[PDB]
C-alpha cells in the first residue's frame, strides 16, 4: 500500500494517519509537504500535533 501512496501523493494534497504515532493520533490528517525518494519518512504537517513530522508510506492513507 505505500507503493501506491507513494506514487499518487502530490505535492499539497490531504492525507490520513491509520496508525497512532508519535505525537499524531490514528485518524489525524495533514497536508503533504514534502517527501524523499529514497527515504520512506514523509514530512507532513498534522492538525492534531499543529506540525510537519516523520511518517512511513504503508501508514500514509489518502482520503482526501
Amino acid at each position: 500500500y505505500g507503493e501506491y501512496v507513494q506514487q499518487t501523493l502530490q505535492p499539497g494534497m490531504r492525507v490520513r494517519m491509520l496508525d497512532d504515532y508519535e505525537e499524531i493520533s490514528a485518524g489525524d490528517e495533514g497536508e503533504f509537504r514534502q517527501s524523499n525518494n529514497g527515504i520512506p519518512p514523509v514530512q507532513v504537517f498534522w492538525q492534531s500535533t499543529g506540525r510537519t513530522y516523520w511518517v512511513h508510506w504503508h501508514m500514509l492513507e489518502i482520503l482526501g
